[PDB]
């Protein structure tokens, strides 16, 4: 996260960070049992790791779960991000508790102008690499699918949506991956792509959760 603030211990319940023996990517508990991430964060030998908050010294809170199966949406497409989503499912239910505890999934969808927080271990530099120790945030406004399109034009599919900042200096960015765009309490995106990071007329990119709310509760119903 670039731009944004310590969020403090345990202050997002919900957020995981997936390891591989490093931190690589973001994701969001939605029940005792299941994550959802990004598509592109996919790979084996996934280790869940919940009530994080510095991620290299273990404070206490910390969960450690195997991931047993990793569902990437079948349409996914590597090449436009469209439908970057994917599913995990614990190897073993998580213990919920005032640190760790679920994200709930939206009934509708956000609209320009709505506020939300995301929150991410992610590099926190627009020009260089630095990844912090604790968990960083950021409170971005979702934007117009108008000026969303004019920033990426061609790039843009119903299933995604802008939100930050068109002045630069506040972003998402790399190491954020999979992490959750949170609004009034309910799950609306997933951090997905951009151009760089909080560079001027570049917003972040962001899955649409909205459009696979059905999608999701079929497939942990089956799962
Ligand atoms: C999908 C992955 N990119 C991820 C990615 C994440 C966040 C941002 C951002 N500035 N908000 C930009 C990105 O390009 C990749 O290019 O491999
Ligand atoms: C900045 C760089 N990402 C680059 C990048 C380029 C194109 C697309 C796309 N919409 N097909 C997505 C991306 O995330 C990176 O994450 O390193
Ligand atoms: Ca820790
Ligand atoms: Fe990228």
């Amino acid at each position: 996260i670039v731009g944004g603030y310590t969020c403090g211990a345990n202050t997002v319940p919900y957020q995981v960070s997936l390891n591989s023996g490093y931190h690589f990517c973001g994701g969001s508990l939605i029940n005792s049992q299941w994550v959802v991430s990004a598509a592109h964060c996919y790979k084996s030998g996934i280790q869940v790791r919940l009530g994080e908050d510095n991620i290299n010294v273990v404070e206490g809170n910390e969960q450690f779960i195997s991931a047993s199966k990793s569902i990437v949406h079948p349409s996914y497409n590597s090449n436009t991000l469209n439908n970057d989503i994917m599913l995990i499912k614990l190897k073993s239910a998580a213990s919920l508790n005032s640190r760790v505890a679920s994200i709930s999934l939206p009934t509708s969808c956000a609209s320009a102008g709505t506020q939300c927080l995301i929150s991410g271990w992610g590099n926190t530099k627009s020009s260089g690499t630095s990844y912090p120790d604790v968990l960083k945030c950021l409170k971005a406004p979702i934007l117009s699918d108008s000026s969303c399109k004019s920033a990426y034009p061609g790039q843009i599919t119903s299933n995604m949506f802008c939100a930050g900042y068109l002045e630069g200096g506040k972003d998402s960015c790399q190491g954020d991956s999979g992490g959750p765009v949170v609004c009034s309490g309910k799950l609306q995106g997933i951090v997905s792509w951009g151009s760089g990071c909080a560079q001027k007329n570049k917003p972040g990119v962001y899955t649409k959760v909205c459009n696979y709310v059905s999608w999701i509760k079929q497939t942990i119903a089956s799962n």
